[PDB]
RNA sequence: ACAU
DNA sequence: CGATGT
């Protein structure tokens, strides 16, 4: 504790695991959405959480905000911190575009530089993060 | 077991 | 119940 409510989080959405996958990041003070990733047809939950913090990572430095980033996925922030997402997910046709993000976003870190730290959100403590999409 |  | 991950 406690929760540092000056902070983008985010969280991914999806329909089966794997299945449809989007994501979004708010505001954590207001819940404001400040972006929302249209649904990409076949992916994990994970590979959703990863593409999230690096989209906030990139929707941070471009409006030269050092906010942090909260996430609930113990594996995305690891996946981003290593800038390589261990996914099991098959590489075939079906996944072609969540493969290609993943691959796009993992690119992106290897070329960029950042300060924004990437905290979890303790959910056990403090309740559903704030971009949570309220399906379960 | 923990995080989803 | 099933699945994705460390
Ligand atoms: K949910
Ligand atoms: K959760
Ligand atoms: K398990
Ligand atoms: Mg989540
Ligand atoms: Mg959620």
């Amino acid at each position: 504790e406690e929760i540092i409510w000056e902070s983008l989080s985010v969280d991914v959405g999806s329909q089966g695991n794997p299945g449809i996958v989007e994501y979004k990041g708010v505001d954590t003070k207001t819940g404001e959405v400040l972006f929302e990733r249209e649904p990409i047809p076949i992916g994990t939950n994970n590979m959703g959480e990863f593409l999230a913090i690096v989209h906030g990572l990139r929707y941070l430095k471009e409006r030269n905000s050092r906010k942090p980033i909260y996430s609930d996925s113990q594996t995305a922030i690891k996946w981003v911190k290593d800038k390589k997402a261990k996914s099991t997910l098959v590489r075939n046709e079906e996944t072609a575009l969540i493969w290609k993000l993943v691959d796009e976003a993992e690119e992106w870190l290897n070329t960029h530089t950042y300060e924004t730290p990437i905290l979890k959100w303790q959910t056990d403590k403090w309740g559903e993060i704030k971009a949570d999409y309220g399906r379960k």
